[PDB]
Protein backbone atom coordinates (compact mmCIF):
# COMPACT_ATOMS: atom_id res chain seq x y z
CA UNK A 1 0.00 0.00 0.00
CA UNK A 2 2.70 2.59 0.97
CA UNK A 3 4.63 3.90 -2.16
CA UNK A 4 8.40 4.58 -1.71
CA UNK A 5 8.59 2.74 1.64
CA UNK A 6 11.22 0.52 -0.08
CA UNK A 7 13.73 3.30 -0.81
CA UNK A 8 16.74 3.64 1.40
CA UNK A 9 19.33 6.30 1.25
CA UNK A 10 22.85 4.96 1.64
CA UNK A 11 24.04 7.55 4.14
CA UNK A 12 27.64 6.65 5.07
CA UNK A 13 30.25 3.94 5.47
CA UNK A 14 30.16 2.14 8.74
CA UNK A 15 33.16 -0.06 8.27
CA UNK A 16 35.03 -1.25 5.20
CA UNK A 17 35.26 -5.00 6.01
CA UNK A 18 37.66 -7.47 4.33
CA UNK A 19 35.00 -8.70 1.90
CA UNK A 20 33.56 -5.25 1.07
CA UNK A 21 31.73 -2.51 2.99
CA UNK A 22 28.83 -1.89 5.41
CA UNK A 23 26.83 1.29 4.91
CA UNK A 24 24.33 2.94 7.22
CA UNK A 25 21.13 3.12 5.11
CA UNK A 26 18.03 5.19 6.16
CA UNK A 27 14.41 4.71 5.01
CA UNK A 28 13.14 7.85 3.14
CA UNK A 29 9.53 7.53 4.44
CA UNK A 30 9.96 6.05 7.92
CA UNK A 31 13.51 7.22 8.70
CA UNK A 32 14.32 3.69 9.89
CA UNK A 33 18.09 2.91 9.91
CA UNK A 34 19.76 -0.37 8.86
CA UNK A 35 23.31 -1.50 8.16
CA UNK A 36 23.54 -3.02 4.76
CA UNK A 37 26.57 -5.22 4.47
CA UNK A 38 27.75 -5.31 0.85
CA UNK A 39 29.39 -8.43 -0.55
CA UNK A 40 30.33 -8.66 -4.20
CA UNK A 41 30.38 -12.45 -4.65
CA UNK A 42 32.95 -11.98 -7.49
CA UNK A 43 35.74 -10.64 -5.24
CA UNK A 44 27.87 -16.22 1.97
CA UNK A 45 25.05 -18.68 1.29
CA UNK A 46 25.96 -20.04 4.75
CA UNK A 47 26.13 -16.55 6.36
CA UNK A 48 22.68 -15.81 4.96
CA UNK A 49 21.46 -19.23 6.11
CA UNK A 50 22.84 -18.95 9.68
CA UNK A 51 21.45 -15.38 9.88
CA UNK A 52 17.91 -16.59 9.00
CA UNK A 53 18.02 -19.02 11.95
CA UNK A 54 18.76 -16.29 14.56
CA UNK A 55 16.40 -14.45 16.84
CA UNK A 56 17.66 -13.03 20.09
CA UNK A 57 18.11 -9.63 21.76
CA UNK A 58 21.98 -10.00 21.96
CA UNK A 59 22.45 -11.07 18.38
CA UNK A 60 22.36 -8.62 15.45
CA UNK A 61 19.02 -9.02 13.67
CA UNK A 62 19.04 -9.94 10.03
CA UNK A 63 16.06 -8.65 8.08
CA UNK A 64 16.67 -9.96 4.55
CA UNK A 65 18.77 -10.14 1.39
CA UNK A 66 18.62 -8.30 -1.96
CA UNK A 67 20.41 -10.46 -4.66
CA UNK A 68 21.15 -7.82 -7.43
CA UNK A 69 23.11 -10.01 -9.90
CA UNK A 70 26.54 -10.07 -8.26
CA UNK A 71 26.28 -7.58 -5.39
CA UNK A 72 24.86 -9.42 -2.33
CA UNK A 73 23.17 -7.04 0.14
CA UNK A 74 22.58 -8.17 3.69
CA UNK A 75 20.12 -6.21 5.67
CA UNK A 76 21.09 -6.09 9.34
CA UNK A 77 20.29 -4.38 12.59
CA UNK A 78 21.83 -0.95 13.03
CA UNK A 79 23.71 -0.45 16.25
CA UNK A 80 24.36 3.20 16.75
CA UNK A 81 26.60 2.42 19.74
CA UNK A 82 29.31 1.18 17.38
CA UNK A 83 31.75 -1.58 18.46
CA UNK A 84 32.72 -2.55 21.98
CA UNK A 85 36.24 -2.28 20.69
CA UNK A 86 35.87 1.52 21.11
CA UNK A 87 34.69 1.56 24.65
CA UNK A 88 37.92 -0.18 25.78
CA UNK A 89 40.47 2.52 26.61
CA UNK A 90 43.98 1.25 25.79
CA UNK A 91 46.04 0.04 28.78
CA UNK A 92 43.05 0.71 31.09
CA UNK A 93 39.88 -0.98 29.93
CA UNK A 94 36.55 0.32 31.33
CA UNK A 95 34.79 0.27 34.77
CA UNK A 96 34.35 -3.13 36.32
CA UNK A 97 30.48 -2.79 36.27
CA UNK A 98 30.31 -1.82 32.62
CA UNK A 99 32.40 -4.85 31.86
CA UNK A 100 30.37 -7.24 33.99
CA UNK A 101 27.17 -6.01 32.27
CA UNK A 102 28.67 -6.48 28.78
CA UNK A 103 29.85 -9.95 29.87
CA UNK A 104 26.35 -10.93 31.09
CA UNK A 105 24.98 -9.96 27.61
CA UNK A 106 27.73 -11.76 25.78
CA UNK A 107 27.02 -14.98 27.76
CA UNK A 108 23.35 -14.56 27.05
CA UNK A 109 23.95 -14.35 23.33
CA UNK A 110 26.47 -17.14 23.33
CA UNK A 111 24.07 -19.41 25.37
CA UNK A 112 21.52 -18.50 22.69
CA UNK A 113 23.86 -19.58 19.88
CA UNK A 114 25.24 -22.78 21.36
CA UNK A 115 21.76 -23.84 22.32
CA UNK A 116 20.70 -23.67 18.68
CA UNK A 117 23.86 -25.48 17.70
CA UNK A 118 25.73 -22.63 16.17
CA UNK A 119 29.29 -21.57 16.79
CA UNK A 120 30.35 -18.04 16.08
CA UNK A 121 34.13 -18.84 15.84
CA UNK A 122 35.33 -15.23 15.73
CA UNK A 123 34.26 -13.58 19.00
CA UNK A 124 36.07 -10.28 19.70
CA UNK A 125 35.34 -6.61 20.61
CA UNK A 126 35.26 -5.59 16.94
CA UNK A 127 32.37 -8.11 16.45
CA UNK A 128 30.48 -6.96 19.52
CA UNK A 129 28.16 -4.09 18.61
CA UNK A 130 26.26 -1.88 20.95
CA UNK A 131 22.86 -0.31 20.28
CA UNK A 132 21.49 3.05 21.56
CA UNK A 133 20.81 1.71 25.09
CA UNK A 134 24.31 0.12 25.10
CA UNK A 135 22.99 -3.42 24.73
CA UNK A 136 25.58 -5.80 23.44
CA UNK A 137 24.90 -7.64 20.16
CA UNK A 138 27.00 -10.42 18.62
CA UNK A 139 27.66 -9.59 14.94
CA UNK A 140 29.08 -11.29 11.85
CA UNK A 141 28.31 -14.98 11.13
CA UNK A 142 30.73 -14.98 8.21
CA UNK A 143 33.04 -17.45 10.08
CA UNK A 144 30.34 -19.28 11.99
CA UNK A 145 29.06 -22.82 11.47
CA UNK A 146 26.82 -25.68 12.78
CA UNK A 147 28.19 -27.91 15.53
CA UNK A 148 24.98 -29.71 16.64
CA UNK A 149 22.38 -31.01 14.22
CA UNK A 150 19.52 -33.40 15.11
CA UNK A 151 21.12 -33.36 18.53
CA UNK A 152 24.44 -34.94 17.64
CA UNK A 153 27.62 -32.75 18.05
CA UNK A 154 30.24 -32.54 15.32
CA UNK A 155 33.83 -31.81 16.22
CA UNK A 156 35.47 -28.99 14.42
CA UNK A 157 38.74 -29.14 12.43
CA UNK A 158 38.95 -25.93 10.32
CA UNK A 159 41.27 -23.37 11.87
CA UNK A 160 39.62 -19.95 12.10
CA UNK A 161 39.07 -16.69 13.95
CA UNK A 162 41.69 -14.23 15.10
CA UNK A 163 44.94 -15.36 16.79
CA UNK A 164 44.97 -13.39 20.09
CA UNK A 165 41.37 -14.56 20.79
CA UNK A 166 41.70 -18.15 19.65
CA UNK A 167 41.74 -21.23 22.01
CA UNK A 168 44.98 -23.20 22.25
CA UNK A 169 43.39 -26.61 21.21
CA UNK A 170 42.73 -25.14 17.89
CA UNK A 171 46.47 -24.68 17.33
CA UNK A 172 47.48 -28.07 18.78
CA UNK A 173 44.77 -30.57 17.90
CA UNK A 174 43.41 -31.97 14.72
CA UNK A 175 39.86 -31.94 16.08
CA UNK A 176 38.20 -30.01 18.92
CA UNK A 177 34.72 -29.20 20.53
CA UNK A 178 33.14 -25.89 19.28
CA UNK A 179 31.73 -24.56 22.56
CA UNK A 180 34.97 -24.27 24.68
CA UNK A 181 36.52 -22.32 21.74
CA UNK A 182 33.84 -19.58 22.09
CA UNK A 183 34.04 -19.66 25.85
CA UNK A 184 37.78 -19.18 25.62
CA UNK A 185 37.37 -16.22 23.32
CA UNK A 186 34.75 -14.69 25.74
CA UNK A 187 37.45 -14.79 28.43
CA UNK A 188 39.97 -13.00 26.12
CA UNK A 189 37.37 -10.31 25.56
CA UNK A 190 36.83 -10.06 29.38
CA UNK A 191 40.52 -9.65 29.95
CA UNK A 192 40.50 -6.87 27.44
CA UNK A 193 37.54 -5.09 29.03
CA UNK A 194 39.34 -5.13 32.39
CA UNK A 195 43.02 -4.31 31.44
CA UNK A 196 42.78 -2.47 28.13
CA UNK A 197 45.36 -4.89 26.81
CA UNK A 198 45.42 -8.41 25.21
CA UNK A 199 47.55 -11.00 27.14
CA UNK A 200 49.49 -12.78 24.35
CA UNK A 201 49.86 -12.75 20.56
CA UNK A 202 48.67 -16.33 20.49
CA UNK A 203 48.17 -19.19 23.04
CA UNK A 204 51.39 -20.98 22.03
CA UNK A 205 53.90 -22.71 24.12
CA UNK A 206 56.20 -20.51 21.99
CA UNK A 207 54.60 -17.35 23.47
CA UNK A 208 56.39 -16.03 26.49
CA UNK A 209 53.33 -14.24 27.95
CA UNK A 210 51.26 -17.40 27.51
CA UNK A 211 53.82 -19.49 29.44
CA UNK A 212 53.70 -16.87 32.15
CA UNK A 213 49.94 -17.26 32.51
CA UNK A 214 50.36 -21.05 32.49
CA UNK A 215 53.02 -20.51 35.15
CA UNK A 216 50.64 -18.34 37.15
CA UNK A 217 52.83 -15.32 37.30
CA UNK A 218 49.83 -12.91 37.71
CA UNK A 219 51.96 -10.12 39.18
CA UNK A 220 52.55 -9.19 35.61
CA UNK A 221 50.26 -7.27 33.28
CA UNK A 222 47.56 -7.58 32.23
CA UNK A 223 46.61 -9.61 35.30
CA UNK A 224 47.95 -7.13 37.88
CA UNK A 225 45.34 -4.60 36.56
CA UNK A 226 42.54 -7.05 37.29
CA UNK A 227 41.36 -7.92 40.78
CA UNK A 228 40.92 -11.00 42.50
CA UNK A 229 37.19 -11.68 41.86
CA UNK A 230 37.13 -11.33 37.98
CA UNK A 231 40.56 -12.81 37.67
CA UNK A 232 39.43 -15.90 39.57
CA UNK A 233 36.74 -16.28 36.89
CA UNK A 234 39.50 -15.81 34.30
CA UNK A 235 41.54 -18.54 35.96
CA UNK A 236 38.69 -20.92 35.17
CA UNK A 237 38.05 -19.79 31.50
CA UNK A 238 41.65 -19.66 30.29
CA UNK A 239 42.41 -23.23 31.13
CA UNK A 240 44.56 -24.88 28.52
CA UNK A 241 42.72 -28.22 28.49
CA UNK A 242 39.39 -27.59 26.76
CA UNK A 243 37.89 -30.59 28.64
CA UNK A 244 38.77 -29.03 32.00
CA UNK A 245 37.80 -25.44 30.96
CA UNK A 246 34.69 -23.90 32.72
CA UNK A 247 31.45 -24.13 30.74
CA UNK A 248 28.81 -21.53 30.46
CA UNK A 249 26.35 -22.92 33.07
CA UNK A 250 29.32 -22.86 35.48
CA UNK A 251 30.33 -19.25 34.62
CA UNK A 252 26.70 -18.38 35.57
CA UNK A 253 27.46 -19.62 39.14
CA UNK A 254 30.80 -17.85 39.43
CA UNK A 255 31.18 -15.42 42.32
CA UNK A 256 32.19 -12.29 40.35
CA UNK A 257 29.65 -13.14 37.68
CA UNK A 258 26.92 -12.79 40.41
CA UNK A 259 28.51 -9.75 42.26
CA UNK A 260 26.23 -6.67 42.56
CA UNK A 261 28.10 -3.80 40.92
CA UNK A 262 25.81 -1.57 38.80
CA UNK A 263 22.80 0.76 39.33
CA UNK A 264 20.37 0.11 36.40
CA UNK A 265 20.17 2.58 33.42
C1 LIG B 1 29.09 3.23 14.64
C2 LIG B 1 30.20 2.75 13.95
C3 LIG B 1 30.17 1.51 13.29
C4 LIG B 1 28.99 0.76 13.32
N1 LIG B 1 28.66 -0.40 12.74
C5 LIG B 1 27.39 -0.62 13.06
C6 LIG B 1 26.65 -1.74 12.70
N2 LIG B 1 25.37 -1.96 13.02
N3 LIG B 1 25.03 -3.06 12.52
C7 LIG B 1 26.03 -3.66 11.84
C8 LIG B 1 26.12 -4.85 11.14
C9 LIG B 1 27.34 -5.19 10.54
C10 LIG B 1 28.44 -4.33 10.64
C11 LIG B 1 28.33 -3.13 11.35
C12 LIG B 1 27.14 -2.82 11.96
N4 LIG B 1 26.90 0.37 13.82
C13 LIG B 1 27.86 1.26 13.98
C14 LIG B 1 27.89 2.49 14.65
Amino acid sequence: AVPFVEDWDLVQTLGEGAYGEVQLAVNRVTEEAVAVKIVDMKRIKKEICINKMLNHENVVKFYGHRREGNIQYLFLEYCSGGELFDRIEPDIGMPEPDAQRFFHQLMAGVVYLHGIGITHRDIKPENLLLDERDNLKISDFGLATVFRYNNRERLLNKMCGTLPYVAPELLKRREFHAEPVDVWSCGIVLTAMLAGELPWDQPSDSCQEYSDWKEKKTYLNPWKKIDSAPLALLHKILVENPSARITIPDIKKDRWYNKPLKKGA
